[PDB]
């Protein structure tokens, strides 16, 4: 049975609520963003209109096979009408195609579902600047003050450097970039470019990133590793057995991997900073965790909210317990509290 934080009052429109069956009443079914949390259930055989980006379009259509018709792109950044709603779509800062949306109500409720986002002071620019928002939908997926991590582009000079660094000392070296769904590319261009190389990867993989409307792709990406010095494999698949085997498979090509697991927040966040990681090492294969986010840490969240005096704030992420449900409320109260909403 739909939670009652996957519905939007005063339409007939849900968001992120693709693995109930029919929710008796909803005309339309928003997708924020292309990640199998928010999408179980879509299938070939879904027939009510489902509105996202463009990208998360491409990715319905070619990936899990919906029909051309139900599937409802719009653009980003422009007012549209739809079952005569206003909604706007905004860049949500998270995984490609990702969005926020905005809801226009009739009775002059507004509504923002933040879906999963990174926020950014630039969504303080955008058209949220314009107008009150009433009601917010969040996520809170790190919303406890331990959750700190660096900026993105911090991680990607981290990265850029130590793969950089390894291949011109020993440029029979392999990198390897671990993954398991979309989200976090420029990890694995960013040093691909460094490197003067393509990515190479699986098949199935080269057809998820061919819908993601990447400027130049092509000249970015290939699925023949033979000619590629940047891999990707399954995160199940960046361990010591596994990337021995992998290793294997190349065929005397490369005599050494270095390898990046791109994570989110892990302990070790407490106590070492960025500039200062290592790798774990079993021989020749010395595997990294990078942690590259694409969630709002507390203090990025914390500052969004306070701009944005929110009447009201229910939680998306976290919400299962009733303990990580009153640990949050009280984070909610003291930034009012502090901030005089
Ligand atoms: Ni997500």
């Amino acid at each position: 049975t739909c939670p009652f934080y996957k519905k939007i009052p005063g339409t007939g429109f849900t968001v992120d609520a693709f693995q109930y069956g029919v929710v008796e009443g909803c005309t339309a079914y928003f997708l924020t963003h292309f990640h199998s949390d928010h999408y179980a259930g879509l299938s070939k055989h879904f027939t009510f209109p489902v509105y996202c980006s463009e990208i998360t379009g491409n990715l319905l259509k070619n990936k899990l096979h919906v029909q051309e018709q139900y599937i409802h792109p719009l653009p980003l950044d422009t007012e549209c009408i739809v079952n005569g709603v206003k909604v706007v779509l905004l860049d949500a800062n998270h995984c490609p195609g990702a969005v926020m949306i905005l809801f226009y109500l009739p009775n002059g409720t507004v509504i923002l579902h933040t879906g999963d986002f990174r926020a950014d002071p630039s969504m303080e620019r955008s058209l949220l600047a314009d107008q009150k928002v009433h009601m917010l939908y969040l996520d809170t997926t790190y919303c406890s003050p331990e959750y700190t991590f660096p900026s993105q582009q911090e991680v990607i000079r981290f990265a850029i450097n130590t793969a950089f660094e390894a291949v011109t000392l020993n440029p029979h070296a392999l990198v390897v970039c671990g993954t398991y769904s979309i989200g976090k590319e420029k990890v694995f261009l960013a040093i691909a470019d460094v490197l003067g190389s393509k990515v190479g990867m699986s098949q199935e993989k080269y057809k998820t990133l061919q819908c993601l409307n990447i400027p130049e792709i092509n000249s970015l990406i290939t699925t023949d590793m033979c000619s590629s010095l940047v891999h990707l494999l399954p995160m199940m698949q960046i361990n010591f057995k596994g990337l021995q085997s992998h290793l294997k498979k190349c065929g005397g090509k490369y005599n050494q991997i270095l390898a990046f697991r791109p994570t989110g927040w892990t302990h070790s966040n407490k106590f070492t900073r960025i500039a200062d990681v290592i790798p774990q090492t079993k021989g020749n294969i010395s595997i990294y965790g990078i942690p590259y986010s694409e969630h709002s840490s507390y203090l990025e969240m914390k500052r969004f909210v306070q701009w944005l005096k929110p009447q009201k704030i229910i939680p998306t992420v976290n919400v299962g317990t009733w303990k990580s449900r009153s640990t949050m409320e009280k984070y909610f109260r003291e930034w009012k509290l502090e901030a005089g909403y």
